[PDB]
């Protein structure tokens, strides 16, 4: 079934029906008027950030590596010029690096329902072409994933389903599923087929609440820019 969409729910409604129980929801009417929604084109990003160095993941989390290049180089090589490989400006605190871009976003008011300090909220950029794919994984904090450019297909599995997701057994990867969500090996991972899940296509202006430790899988359907807020 699908992730519910709610227009600007009250803090109490979000707290009681989603945050405390740990249920995903898409928040509408919250980020849809942030300046990033109209301002962030490739041209604007090049103007404000083009000369800055960013980490770039090449390949798939299959070979995989991490390199460094300017935002201009990343756009030229992995977005516009028939890219030879998938490259992803992933999980980077771009707004600490470039404060002028921080003016174009806000911290969702709902974060103030957490027990942590606003100063400790981690804001990550996720800027990449169509076709970037995460592994199915879980994170140790709450998350508001804000979609700015393009759309993402997202699949969500409750932590109650962890047994059917076959986490890696190394300590380093125990938060990551061994399963390819969209083409699972059911001969090796048979419990995966009957694990229930939620899914959605997250579109610009929408915020997906990913509860702490909820398993999530993310595939970009277009040229995409998302901003995640990791909070507690
Ligand atoms: C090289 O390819 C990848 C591909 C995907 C990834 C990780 N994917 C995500 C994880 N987490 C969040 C989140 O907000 O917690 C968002 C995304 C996302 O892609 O939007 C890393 C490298
Ligand atoms: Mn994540």
């Amino acid at each position: 079934s699908t992730v519910p969409r709610l227009h600007r729910p009250s803090l109490q409604h979000f707290r009681e029906q989603f945050l405390v129980p740990g249920r995903p929801v898409i928040l509408k009417g919250v980020a849809d008027h942030w300046p990033c929604m109209q301002k962030w084109s490739l041209e604007y990003i090049q103007e404000i950030a083009g000369c800055r160095t960013v980490p770039v993941e090449v390949g798939s989390r299959e070979e995989w590596s991490q390199t460094l290049m300017t935002v201009n180089e990343f756009i030229s090589k992995y977005i516009v010029n028939e890219p030879r490989d998938v490259g992803y400006l992933a999980q980077h605190q771009l707004f600490d690096q470039i404060p002028e871009l921080k003016q174009d976003i806000s911290i969702p008011d709902y974060c103030s329902l957490g027990d942590g300090e606003e100063e400790e909220i981690t804001i990550n950029a996720w800027f990449g072409p169509q076709g970037t794919i995460s592994p199915l994984h879980q994170d140790p904090q709450q998350n508001f994933l804000v979609q700015v450019m393009g759309r993402k297909y997202i699949r969500l599995y409750s932590p109650q389903e962890s047994g059917a997701l076959y986490p890696h057994d190394t300590h380093l990867l125990h938060n990551t599923s061994q399963v390819d969500v969209e083409n699972p090996d059911l001969e090796k991972f048979p419990k995966f087929a009957k694990a229930p899940f939620l899914s959605c296509i997250l579109s610009p202006g929408e915020i997906l609440f990913i509860p702490v430790k909820y398993w999530h899988y993310v595939r970009a359907l277009d040229l995409s820019f998302s901003v995640s807020f990791w909070w507690s």
